[PDB]
């Protein structure tokens, strides 16, 4: 019944774009299929408010940093709010407790003999907030920049803490292989296994030129690796400290961690080699997703999507749509205005808006408003119910495998075989017929069709909440009939139906 799942947490230098609102709806899908399909769920996001990327964006404004970060988390977790995303915490790296969290694996890992204070001298990217070597590194017309990111990167000498990495580069490759589901992707773990193949070496964790961070117990000279207090939310979002706790006890290891393709390393890497150890489990799997590109990388140059916008030009329940089932979730797409726009109308407005609307209206105007009496199945009818009584499992399937695009595949090629459905049997003909088995037929091909959009509707809940929730208002059904235990009890005939109106506008 337990189910804990968690967003990596945002860096609140700058607004939040659809990427970071991508990540939040595609987990937020998760999270509500799960509580739907009898599960208890935790759902963690929030924000990463410490670091040098954070504090050199506040002093590109004039404000303090601590300022600068509170307000930008305002601004991450009200584009949460706007955006339905049904989170129950709303970390942030500030919190006492979190503090506390960071402290303590600090000392189980010192404990345990991973930690050692030695000298450092290396390239860091702010922006990436990682260390590079020298060779990793590209000097391009007197600028040093990163091989991958292209990144400015800044010369640090410091004394600092490091972290045994390269104590566990084996028990790692070990773990890979007896926990094949714990990275996905597949083509993503592939990538860790190679790098991690090629030897680890040891992670400086402190840093000493700044003091924005959460400082390292007994050594106030010291504060925590942005990273490595990042990675604790994971935790602390559990109870942790405070491991005999009833959060802990049944949430911890985390099911879940949804990420970004370019932050796996700290999760598959770093994240489990710190647990091993603090003693503490691993979580059970990583999924890494891919980038949303605009027509083009998403730039402060004059590029980005604001998710609340494209909300309000659009409605939520049509964003999030046209996010889990235009991009394959894992790989790599792109938005443009043009292909949100042609998918809502095709799938959203037609294939599933006219189904209902057309059916709820004949409801409506010929059977005075309540769900008709069903005779016996043809052919037809039987085959067209088959398809969508093993919906849930296929839906249940590529949820537990983070193929909501798939699943929304599949709920819609159902509707596709309801419309070309409805067109076979020409209801709006039998209606007219004062024949009685004509009659029946209208009430029956009525019924189905009805009966479908009803396990559609259910089924979509995940994706579109509102949307989904209106249509199962338009189909008289009580709020105890709407989880997915529902979906295998059929409409009840004769229930009154309130007047339809368009659910996509
Ligand atoms: C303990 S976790 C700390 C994480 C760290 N604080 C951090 O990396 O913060 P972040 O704000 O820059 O990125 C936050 C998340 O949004 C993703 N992301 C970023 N741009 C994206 C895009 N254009 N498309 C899809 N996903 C994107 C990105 O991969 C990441 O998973
Ligand atoms: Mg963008
Ligand atoms: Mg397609
Ligand atoms: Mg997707
Ligand atoms: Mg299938
Ligand atoms: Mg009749």
């Amino acid at each position: 019944k337990p189910y804990y799942v968690t967003t990596a947490i945002a860096y609140p230098n700058a607004a939040p774009h659809v990427g970071h609102a991508y990540e939040y709806i595609a987990t937020d899908a998760i999270a509500r299929f799960k509580r739907l399909d009898r599960y208890d769920v935790r759902f963690l996001t929030g924000t990463d408010e410490h670091g040098l990327k954070v504090a050199q964006a506040a002093a590109a404004a004039g404000v303090p940093t601590a300022a600068l970060a509170r307000r930008n988390s305002d601004v991450f977790q009200r584009m949460q709010e706007a955006l339905n995303i049904s989170f129950d915490r709303f970390i942030r790296t500030t919190d006492a407790d979190h503090h506390e969290a960071s402290k303590e694996l600090w000392r189980r890992m010192s404990a345990a003999g991973d930690i050692y204070l030695d000298n450092y001298s290396g390239w860091y990217s702010v922006r990436d907030e990682r260390f590079f070597v020298e060779s990793e590194t590209q000097l391009v017309d007197g600028t040093r920049l990163t091989v991958e990111t292209g990144t400015p990167v800044t010369w640090t000498e410091e004394q600092t803490y490091f972290f045994r990495l390269s104590a566990y580069t084996d028990k790692l490759l070990a773990h890979y292989h007896a926990n094949p589901d714990f990275i996905a992707p597949e083509t993503r773990r592939n990538e860790v296994i190679s790098f991690v193949s090629g030897g680890l070496d040891d992670l400086s964790i402190s840093r000493t030129s700044f003091d924005w961070g959460v400082q390292v117990p007994e050594h106030p000279d010291h504060v925590m690796y942005v990273w490595v207090d990042a990675l604790t939310n994971y935790l602390t979002g559990a109870g942790f400290p405070d491991t005999d706790s009833e959060l802990f006890r049944r949430y911890w290891p985390a099911d879940l961690h949804m990420i970004g393709k370019d932050i796996i390393r700290f999760h598959a890497v770093y994240w489990p080699a710190f647990l091993m150890s603090a003693g503490i489990e691993l979580p059970r799997r990583i999924f890494a997703h891919g980038f949303l590109h605009n027509r083009k990388m998403s730039k402060s140059v004059g590029n980005i999507v604001d998710p609340v916008a494209l909300a309000e030009a659009l409605g939520v329940d049509q964003v999030r749509y046209f996010l889990l089932r235009e991009v394959p979730f894992g790989q790599d797409g792109s938005y443009s205005d043009e292909a949100i726009v042609t998918r809502i109308n095709t799938d959203l407005a037609n294939e599933l808006g006219n189904l209902a609307q057309r059916s709820l209206s004949m409801v409506a105007k010929n059977l005075d408003g309540r769900v008709p009496n069903p005779g016996e199945f043809a052919d037809a009818d039987a085959a067209l119910l088959a398809t969508a009584d093993g919906l849930l499992e296929r839906v249940r399937g590529h949820f537990d495998a983070q193929a909501m695009h798939l699943a929304l595949e599949a709920i819609w090629l159902m509707l596709g075989d309801a419309n070309k459905y409805f067109s076979v049997q020409q209801p709006w003909v039998l209606r007219k017929s004062e024949s009685e088995a004509d009659q029946a037929r209208f009430r029956t091909t009525l019924y189905v069709t009805c009966e479908v959009v009803r396990i559609a509707a259910l089924l979509i809940q995940p994706v579109m909440p509102e949307s989904a929730g209106k249509i199962l208002d338009l189909l008289g059904q009580a709020p105890n009939q709407r989880s997915f235990a529902a979906v295998g009890v059929r409409l009840t005939p004769g229930t009154a139906l309130p007047p339809p109106t368009g659910v996509f506008p």
